[PDB]
């Protein structure tokens, strides 16, 4: 076992192995905090994140297992992947607190506008991550600016895959659809690559009824055949109740941008789901000829989330938790 040392960051207590140098904290969410560090043991600078409470509950044990088996699984240069997964704790019995380690990243999406080259590596980065996602039948559900992360060097990584954002939401989901796909992601690709384009917010809705209108302005209310596919008798007297659009004309809304980045919009920013391009076809759209390498857009191994559909104790979620940190093999170098 390593020597683990204590200090107190921001009234968070922070107890970690003595490979991992300087802590300086680089924000708190409700997920947990966040410190960068330096790793003596590979000269890397990381990212150490706390998760705050994680067995308070059956929700958030749950919530704890759910992130660690997917951090374990997730292996591919665009998804943000596991360095290292520790607690001080030596027993079951006193383990409370978990730690996940990564490569640090020095910014989001959101810190930048850009050049079409740029939109086409970061887009295209989302993509390669997503087609991986997406292998493994995971869905991501909230893709936007912040939980894209950016270095200098323009590599981009996914973060908290399967785990205001109502920007970037597809209107099936502010439809409350229960059986919403995977291209729900894709929206939201298209919701951030127009914002690139533009320098502006697509769909800055104020809630969920204005998202819908501003959606539905752009793309036109829900044709005869998307109709029919919707079984929420509420859904269709709202929807048919509205003042029917038409599908604008998107050469002319975003005039001025590359006629392929517009092609490959109105592929991404289909109103029904079923007609929306996937990350696999979107990879290999025109738009990304300088950079799409079919044999270098890899798939994920088959990934068990028969877990989902279990009711179990906390102690149950938590010793499962524990059983993931202790099997946890580092990757190579
Ligand atoms: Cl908004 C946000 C940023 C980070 C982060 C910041 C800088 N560099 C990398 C990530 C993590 C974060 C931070 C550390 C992580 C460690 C293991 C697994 C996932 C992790 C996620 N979460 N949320
Ligand atoms: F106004 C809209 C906006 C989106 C949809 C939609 N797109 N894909 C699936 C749906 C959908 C929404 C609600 N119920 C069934 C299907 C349907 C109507
Ligand atoms: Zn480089």
């Amino acid at each position: 076992r390593p020597t683990f040392y204590r200090q107190e960051l921001n009234k968070t207590i922070w107890e970690v192995p003595e490979r991992y140098q300087n802590l300086s904290p680089v924000g708190s969410g409700a997920y947990g905090s966040v410190c960068a560090a330096f790793d003596t043991k590979t000269g890397l600078r990381v990212a150490v994140k706390k998760l705050s409470r994680p067995f308070q509950s059956i929700i958030h044990a749950k919530r704890t297992y759910r992130e660690l088996r997917l951090l374990k699984h997730m292996k591919h240069e665009n998804v943000i992947g596991l360095l290292d997964v520790f607690t001080p704790a030596r027993s079951l019995e006193e383990f409370n607190d978990v730690y996940l380690v990564t490569h640090l990243m020095g910014a989001d999406l959101n810190n930048i506008k850009l050049t079409d080259d740029h939109v086409q590596f970061l887009i295209y980065q989302i993509l390669r991550g997503l087609k991986y996602i997406h292998s493994a039948d995971i869905i991501h559900r909230d893709l936007k600016p912040s939980n894209l992360a950016v270095n200098e060097d323009c590599e981009l990584k996914i973060l908290d895959f399967g785990l205001a954002t109502r920007w970037y939401r597809a209107p099936e989901i502010m439809l409350n659809w229960m059986h919403y796909n995977q291209t729900v992601d894709i929206w939201s690709v298209g919701c951030i690559m127009a914002e690139l384009l533009t320098g502006r917010t697509l769909f800055p809705g104020t809630d969920h009824i204005d998202q819908l209108k501003l959606i539905l302005r752009l793309v036109g209310t829900p044709g005869a055949e998307l109709l029919k596919k919707i079984s929420s008798e509420s859904a269709r007297n709202y929807i048919q109740s509205l003042t029917q659009m038409p599908k604008m004309n998107f050469a002319n809304v975003f005039i001025g941008a590359n006629p392929l980045a517009v092609d490959l919009l109105e592929k991404m920013l289909v109103l029904d789901s079923d007609k929306r391009i996937t990350a696999a076809q979107a990879l290999a759209h025109a738009y990304f000829a300088q950079y799409h390498d079919p044999d270098d857009e890899p798939v994920a191994d088959p990934y068990d989330q028969s877990f989902e559909s279990r009711d179990l104790l906390i102690d149950e979620w938590k010793s499962l938790t524990y059983d993931e940190v202790i099997s946890f093999v580092p990757p190579p170098l």
